[PDB]
C-alpha cells in the first residue's frame, strides 16, 4: 500500500528539480524534505508517493467556518497520510494533528534589503516609516494575532490595518517584494528561510537582529494514526545519527553561491 | 490525588534556597524547573509535591542487568508520575517513557579553564589551546571526560562519527577515570586542574557556570549536536497530552523565554 | 448621573482620531488627557463624557467686565463638572475653582527655528542667536509673543521682574500683534517666519513639538518658571477630594510617568 | 495668638545658627524653611514660634499600632498647628493632614562616593555587590515598601532582608556612612538633599543617574484647619512672584563651597 505525502514547493525543502520535463514519480523532486521523507520511509519500511498540496497553504482557519486549509486541511480530511514539509509545530495545529519531535530548530527573523536603522523588532515597530508583514495562512501571522506582548500587539495592529495589503501569498513573492521595495519593506519569516535566501545570489537581502522566538518543524500525521510512533522514533534516530546535520549542511551551506 | 515531581539537584534548574532550613514542601527549592512546574500546574490544575532522586542520576540502562536507574529508572517502575527536570530526549529513553515537546534547546559543548590574557600594539588577546572537538581528540596533554549515567556519555558510546568514536575510545580506556559523578565535580575538576582537564557538558549548564563567579572557565567551539529537554511521563499515562499542550501554550505565550532570560542572564555576575 | 469632562484640543493631550468620522463619544479622542480621565474613572466609579470648549480658550478674565472665559470660565458658571486638561495652576484661578495636586510639572520656555549646520576641524556646530530670555528681551530684530488668553500671558502681565516686565512692555506695544489664538498657530508662525519670531509656550508642548516631524524648531535657554498642571473642579464640589486622592494614587503607582513616557518619547522621530 | 510650628533639623531647610547659645525665639534658626515660614506669616498675618519635633522623624506608621510619629504625629494629635518643613506629599499622609500646593519639586536620587559602575537603578537592583538603603520613618522607604514595579520590589526585599541594617536614623548619618564606606554603600534620598550635599565641602559624594520619580514638598496643616486656604494662597503667590526661586538660589546655588 502506497502512502500519500503532502508537501509544499519550498526551497531548499522541496525543489521541482530543473530538468523535470521527462521525469515522473518522486524522482522529479529534490530538497531537504525529499531526503528526509526517503530516510523516514527507509527506516519505517513503507513505499511513499510525494504530492504537492493544491493550494500553496501551510494551514490556517478561515473566516469563522471551522475549515482547515492547506497541508493541515489535507491531513485532517483524509486526503493525505503524512506531511513531510517545513510545518511549524503550533498549539492550534497540535489539537487536530499529531506532531513528531522537531527535526529542525528555527525562529522568526527580520529580512530587509542590503548598521541597520531598525535591527531589533522594537525599533521596527516604533518606526512606521518602513513597512513589515508576514506570510498569509501561515504560522507567523497566527503568532502575531494571538500574541499578548505589547510590542507584538502593536506590530499586529500595524500589519492588519495597513494600506495596501502587506501580506503576500508566497514567501518567494514576499522576497521579491522586499528586493523591489528599495529597502522600504521588511519581511517577517522563518530564520532558516532567511538564512537560505541571504546565502544565495543575488545576495541583496540580509537578516537583522536576533530571533523573536524559537520554534521547530515537525512531521505531521492525522490524529490517531498508526504511523506517529514509527516516525517519531525514526526522527529521533536520524537526529542521533547526525543525518539531519548532514542534510542541513548539504542544503544550506554546501553550495553557498555567495561571497561571504 | 497528589502526584510527585521527581527532579535532579542541578543549577539553575533546582537548588536549595538560602534559608531552606526551616521551610518545607516546594518552598525549599528554587530555580527554573520549580516555577516551570508551577506554570504547568497553573495551566492544567493539579497539585504536585517535589521529590529528588536519591542516587542523583539522570537515567541510564545498566549493562547485563537490564535495570534502568536514576530519574528515568524510577519513573518507569512507577515510583514517580512526572519529571519536570532537564532530562534529555533520546531514542533509548523514548522507548520506555513518553516525552513532550522540548521546552528549551541545548547542545553538547566543551568547558576548559579560561587562560590568562596574552601580553602582545598594546592589545590583549585570548588564545586557547583547544578551539574545536577534533583538535581536542587529536591532542593528548589535555584530558577530557563526561558525566556518569548521563545523556552525553550514552551519546558518545553509540556514536559512529570518527571523531566521537575516537573520543569514546580514549575515554573508555583512561587511567585515572575522567568521568565525574556530578557536573559540580566536573566544574571543580576543570577549575583545579590548571588547564589539564576539559569538561563535556550541556551548553545550558556550561553558559550558566560561565556567567557566574569566579568565572575562570570558558566554552570553546560550537555545539557538538542539537538536542532538547522534554518533560518525562510514564508510557501510557494520562498526563502526557495535558503536559504537552501546556508546554506548547507556554512556548507560544512567551513564558519560556522570559524564564530562561531571568534565570540565565539577569544575574550575570561576570 | 453622567458628568461632563471639559478639555482643550491640544496635542498630545487630546487630538481627534484618524477614523473619527464614524465613531462617537469618548472614542472620538485620544491622547494623554483621555487616558488620565480613564484612570480617574477607574479609581472612582463615575461615568464621564468628554466635551470641548467652544471658544478653545484655556481661561482668563476679560478686562473691565470681571467675567471668566474659556475652560475656567465655563467651569465657574456650572456648564462643566471637571476639567481634565493641561490647565496651569495660578493664584487668579485658585480664587474661583479648586485645583488638585499637579499631575505633571512644566515651565515657560522659548521656541525658535532650528538654524542650519555651521560648516566650519571638519565639525558641524549649532549656533543660535538667542540663548536665554534676557538676551531675547534685550535684542529687537527677533520678535516674540505668547498665546492669547493663556497662563503665560497673564504671568508676563503681572510680573515684577525687570526682564519679564520689559518683555511685557514690548509685547503690549508690538505692531503687528505677536499673540496667537492657538499653540499650533504659534508654531506655524515660528516655522514660516524664517527665524524672525520666537514662541513662548509651556515646556511640555515645546518638547513634544520639537520631537515631531519635520522638527525644524528647538528649545533654547531654560524654564522661566516652575509650574504644574492641575485637575480643575468647581468650588465646594464633592469631586475635589476623590480626584485629588486619585492623582496622588496614580503618582505613587507610576501611571503618570508611563503615560508621559508613552505619549512624549515613544511617539517621537527624527 | 501665637502659632506653634514644627520643624526638623535639616540642611539647608532648618539649620542651627553658629552663635545660638545666646539667642532666644525664632532668631536662632536659619535656612530655606525659616524664610518660607517668615514669608508665610507675613502674607497671612500671624505671629509664629518655630519648634523642633521631639523625635527627628518626618512621620510614619508603627507596626500594627495606628500611631503617627514625627511631624505628622505632632500635627494629628494637636501638638502643632502647621509644619513648614521638607515634608513629602503622599497619599497616606493626605488622609490625616492637608497639604498645600508643592513649593519645591524633587525625586529619588542615588548617592555614591566619588566610570560610574552603578549608573541607573536597574543596575543597582541587578547587582548585590554594592549595598544601598533608605532613611527610616520617611517617605522613600514607604515608597519602596508599597511599590509594585518589579525593580522596586526587588530593591525593597534586598533592603529589608539585609545584614546589617541598611537603614539609617538620620540622613546626615547616612551621608557619613556613604563617605566612610569607601564606595561600598549607596544612599537613597531626595534630589534636593543630594544636590546640596554634593555642592558642599568636602564634596566627595556625587549624584548618579536620573530621578526614579517626582514628588514635592508641602506645607502641612491639621485636617479641617482654618489655615489651609490662606497658606495655599500664600504659597501660590510666593511661587508666582519668584520668592521660592530666589530662596532656592540663595540656599543651593549661592554658597557652593566646592569646585563646581
Ligand atoms: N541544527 S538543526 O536546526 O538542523 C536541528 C534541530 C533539532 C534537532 C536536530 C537538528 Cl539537526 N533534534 C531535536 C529533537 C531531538 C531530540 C531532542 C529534541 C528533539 C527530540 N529537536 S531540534 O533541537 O529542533
Ligand atoms: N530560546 S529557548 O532555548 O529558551 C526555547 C526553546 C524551544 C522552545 C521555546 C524556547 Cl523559549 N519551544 C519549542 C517547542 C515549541 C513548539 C515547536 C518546537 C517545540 C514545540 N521547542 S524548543 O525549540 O526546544
Ligand atoms: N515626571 S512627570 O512630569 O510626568 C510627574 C510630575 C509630578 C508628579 C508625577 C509625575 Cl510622573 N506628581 C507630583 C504630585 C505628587 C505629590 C507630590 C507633588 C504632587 C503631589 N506632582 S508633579 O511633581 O507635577
Ligand atoms: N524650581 S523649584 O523646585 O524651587 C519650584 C517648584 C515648584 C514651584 C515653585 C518652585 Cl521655585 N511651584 C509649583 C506650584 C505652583 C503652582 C503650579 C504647581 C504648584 C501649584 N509646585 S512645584 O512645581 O513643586
Ligand atoms: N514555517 C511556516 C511558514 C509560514 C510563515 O512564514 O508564517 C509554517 O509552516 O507555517
Ligand atoms: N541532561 C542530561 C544530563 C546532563 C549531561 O549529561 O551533561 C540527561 O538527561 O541525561
Ligand atoms: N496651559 C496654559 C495654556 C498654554 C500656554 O499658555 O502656553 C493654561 O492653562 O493657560
Ligand atoms: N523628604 C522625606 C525625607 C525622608 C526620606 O528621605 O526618606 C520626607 O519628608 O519624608
Amino acid at each position: 500500500k502506497t502512502v500519500v505525502v503532502t508537501t509544499i514547493l519550498e526551497s531548499p525543502y522541496v525543489m521541482m528539480k530543473k530538468n523535470h520535463e521527462m521525469l515522473e514519480g518522486n524522482e522529479r523532486y529534490e530538497g531537504y524534505c525529499v531526503d528526509l521523507a526517503a530516510e523516514i520511509a527507509k527506516h519505517c519500511g513503507f513505499k511513499y508517493k510525494l504530492t504537492i498540496v493544491g493550494d500553496g497553504k501551510y494551514g490556517a482557519r478561515d473566516a469563522d467556518t471551522k475549515i482547515w486549509n492547506g497541508m493541515v486541511g489535507e491531513l485532517v480530511y483524509g486526503k493525505a497520510d503524512i506531511a513531510i514539509a517545513p510545518l511549524t509545530i503550533t498549539l492550534v495545529r497540535e489539537e487536530v494533528i499529531d506532531f513528531s519531535k522537531p527535526f529542525m530548530s528555527l525562529g522568526i527573523s527580520i529580512m530587509i534589503k542590503k548598521v541597520s536603522p531598525i535591527e531589533s523588532a522594537e525599533d521596527l515597530s516604533k518606526q512606521t516609516e518602513i513597512a513589515y508583514g508576514t506570510l498569509d495562512s501561515g504560522s507567523t501571522k497566527e503568532f502575531f494575532r494571538r500574541s499578548k506582548i505589547a510590542v507584538f500587539d502593536k506590530m499586529w495592529t500595524y500589519m492588519r490595518s495597513a494600506e495596501p495589503s502587506v501580506f503576500v501569498r508566497t514567501t518567494a513573492e514576499g522576497v521579491a517584494r522586499v528586493r523591489k521595495s528599495k529597502g522600504k519593506y521588511a519581511y517577517l519569516l522563518e530564520s532558516t528561510m532567511n538564512e537560505y535566501i541571504e546565502q544565495r545570489k543575488p545576495c541583496d537581502t540580509m537578516k537583522v537582529g536576533g530571533n523573536l522566538d524559537s520554534k521547530g518543524y515537525g512531521i505531521a500525521t492525522p490524529k490517531g494514526s498508526s504511523l506517529g510512533t514509527p516516525v517519531n522514533l525514526a526522527v529521533l534516530k536520524l537526529s542521533e545519527q547526525g543525518v539531519l546535520d548532514k542534510l542541513k549542511n548539504k542544503w544550506w551551506y554546501d553550495k553557498g553561491e555567495c561571497g561571504a
